[PDB]
């Protein structure tokens, strides 16, 4: 993958969450996510995909991943997907927007989904 | 997984896209996605996660998955994440919202992400 | 406005909410919104804008509006914006996606915004 | 309005766009928007609403507004709604997420809406 080395490693967002990911040559993303906020403790499994043959015109590398918020400690009956792009360089970044859906009854489904945006850096 | 059997199988959305998924006992989602629209042809790898121990109060089961839009035929330099919940019953549904991020230059990053909503059913 | 007559009137969404709007020749939208769900009762002021000279190629008419959820009865310290398009015809529709932001502390701002989608029809 | 004075004035986002707004005592927002990017030139009418009696616990003030991208110079057949909160203090901010819907045919409606996030400050 073009940015396999760039993406693999430990990333941190503006909330202090820790995103540990391995990018595979086939376009796979695997790793763990630890949220500094919310109904969460310790690490959760994540899995996703990235464009392993991105454009060479300076564009970023599109990618996404999911965490379901169940582990051996807690279950928040919810999942978040981050959709974004990796931007290489001296200050590499993964810029994302995300959707956090909670399991609800049908009557509460209108209020089932939060939206936000996280920026991940290699430092902090 | 509580809804492992309910989720596993072939699903179709309102656009005619085909979502083929296997839910693992560990919370994994694997399979393929074929979009009826956009810069896409044939099947693409997907991976995601679901809550394998959902609440028993009638709430849905939270889940998400990602497709990076590269396969052996095309590369649209983009990825979509769907975030949603599975609702069991006679007319089972996966109700989602999604984020499609395209790789862009930094100057175009403000217009990098589409948002929408797909409903998947076992029929059609 | 091309769709001034089409847009003006009373609309209803899938939740049973009532959207009463007047489209002005200048592109203004004014009216009231009554939500069937949430921390809301009775009517709330809304204001927005629409494209008063849409394309003539069959495309919909882009529009948006805001409700702040304060009236003489309640204040939910939140606002929703709907962004969408009006589609004319025998079964006219306003198809929207929306963002509901609640006032939060800075520590809770990551969970300040819900996202959803409402479809409005002239009937129901 | 509690933050009538705080909100009224000229704001700038991270793209260099200019948001000129007057907050009314009744909860109204009026003004003009000039986008530094996209199919836009000069000023466009905006209108919205804000919570004129926010909580006093340190929470932000919820607000939203709409721009339809038609003026005397251009018509981009689209509208954006920003939904967010005003945060007062020495470095006052309006933190938003937004939805930009373009008029499309029904066949293209799945790709009608962009999502993003803008932060507005009194400086820059
Ligand atoms: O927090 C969680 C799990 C952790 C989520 C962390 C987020 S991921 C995006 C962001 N980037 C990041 O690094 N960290 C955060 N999931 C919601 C848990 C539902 N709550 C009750 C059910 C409900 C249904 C509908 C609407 C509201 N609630 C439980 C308490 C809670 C916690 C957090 C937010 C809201 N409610
Ligand atoms: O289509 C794709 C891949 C297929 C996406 C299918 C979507 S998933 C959500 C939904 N549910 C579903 O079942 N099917 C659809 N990815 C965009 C491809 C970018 N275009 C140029 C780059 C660009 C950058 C910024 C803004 C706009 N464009 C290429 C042509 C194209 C195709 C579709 C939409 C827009 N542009
Ligand atoms: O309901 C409201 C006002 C009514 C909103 C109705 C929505 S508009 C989109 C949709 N289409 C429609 O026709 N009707 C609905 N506003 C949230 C009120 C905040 N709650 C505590 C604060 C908070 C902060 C952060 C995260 C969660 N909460 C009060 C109780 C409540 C009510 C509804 C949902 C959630 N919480
Ligand atoms: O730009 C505009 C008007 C200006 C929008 C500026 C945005 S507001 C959010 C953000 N904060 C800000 O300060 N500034 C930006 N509106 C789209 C115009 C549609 N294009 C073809 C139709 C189409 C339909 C579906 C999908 C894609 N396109 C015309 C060319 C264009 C311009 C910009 C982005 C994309 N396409
Ligand atoms: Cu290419
Ligand atoms: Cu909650
Ligand atoms: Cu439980
Ligand atoms: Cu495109
Ligand atoms: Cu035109
Ligand atoms: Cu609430
Ligand atoms: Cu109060
Ligand atoms: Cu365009």
């Amino acid at each position: 993958g073009r940015d396999q080395a760039g993406i693999t490693g430990t990333w941190y967002n503006q909330l202090g969450s820790t995103f540990i990911v391995t990018a595979g040559a086939d376009g796979a993303l695997t790793g763990t996510y630890e949220s500094a906020v919310g109904n969460a403790e310790s690490r959760y499994v994540l899995t996703g995909r990235y464009d392993s043959a991105p454009a060479t015109d300076g564009s970023g590398t599109a990618l996404g991943w999911t965490v379901a918020w169940k582990n051996n400690y807690r279950n928040a009956h919810s999942a978040t997907t981050w959709s974004g792009q990796y931007v290489g360089g001296a200050e590499a970044r993964i810029n994302t927007q995300w959707l956090l859906t909670c399991g609800t009854t049908e009557a509460n489904a209108w209020k089932s989904t939060f939206v936000g945006h996280d920026t991940f850096t290699k430092v902090k």
